[PDB]
């Protein structure tokens, strides 16, 4: 079973998921000087006003806040995207230390964590079909740095005690993901992949330039989660990030000057 340990971590993934060495793998380092401003890029449209969260799940790799994606309730459009992408879930990747945890890096800088809001292209009907398409998903990535608390994150933090171990879920309704965004929607974008197995090359990445601030106490609570199931040897859920992969034949575009 793949994971983030020494014996099943990112180095090993290629043996069961050979696409790990593919042509459009994620995450990548974002070289801010080499990224090119693309004036043809449109403003992102994030329309989360009708979002319906349902549940939070510890899946043994991270925790997912899941949404009702059976209607156009929370959608991402514009920017580099053609069509409409529906929010299905968000999750984070984080470190054991404030100095690491993000998947994308910015001029080699690692943030304490990275939020992924995962959306699927409605033209493919559902998430499972969408991941089989080169333009199936749009993932909005947001960096977390440690400083002031993010008030909109606290409801997530406070439920983590109830999903400590792999396979635990809890009702999680009425959560508003707008509370997790920074002020600016300036972004970088490039074609990539899921950052965990199956590592499918189905993602348009949209990574926001402005990080959000979360408190040390907030991230500390992420680090109390467990990779293991209940009754198994405990192993803290930390450093659940894949390192930057080769950019290969790709250009990162910036929405901003
Ligand atoms: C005895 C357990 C097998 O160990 C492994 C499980 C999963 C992988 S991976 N990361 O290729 O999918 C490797 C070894
Ligand atoms: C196809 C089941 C796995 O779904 C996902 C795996 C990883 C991501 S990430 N970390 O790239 O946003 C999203 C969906
Ligand atoms: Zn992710």
């Amino acid at each position: 079973h793949w994971g983030y340990g020494k014996h099943n971590g990112p180095e090993h993934w290629h043996k069961d998921f050979p696409i790990a060495k593919g042509e459009r793998q994620s995450p990548v380092d974002i070289d801010t000087h080499t990224a090119k401003y693309d004036p043809s890029l449109k403003p992102l449209s994030v329309s989360y006003d009708q979002a319906t969260s349902l549940r939070i799940l510890n899946n043994g790799h991270a925790f997912n806040v899941e949404f009702d994606d059976s209607q156009d309730k929370a959608v991402l459009k514009g920017g580099p995207l053609d069509g409409t992408y529906r929010l299905i879930q968000f999750h984070f990747h984080w470190g054991s230390l404030d100095g690491q945890g993000s998947e994308h890096t910015v001029d080699k800088k690692k943030y304490a964590a990275e939020l992924h809001l995962v959306h699927w292209n409605t033209k493919y009907g559902d998430f499972g079909k969408a991941v089989q398409q080169p333009d199936g998903l749009a993932v909005l990535g947001i960096f977390l740095k440690v400083g002031s608390a993010k008030p909109g994150l606290q409801k997530v933090v406070d439920v983590l005690d109830s999903i400590k171990t792999k396979g635990k879920s809890a009702d999680f309704t009425n959560f508003d993901p707008r509370g997790l965004l920074p002020e600016s929607l300036d972004y970088w974008t490039y074609p990539g992949s899921l950052t965990t197995p199956p590592l499918l090359e189905c993602v348009t990445w949209i990574v926001l330039k402005e990080p959000i601030s979360v408190s040390s106490e907030q991230v500390l609570k992420f680090r109390k989660l467990n990779f293991n199931g209940e009754g198994e040897p405990e192993e803290l859920m930390v450093d659940n990030w894949r390192p930057a992969q080769p950019l290969k034949n790709r250009q990162i575009k910036a929405s901003f000057k």
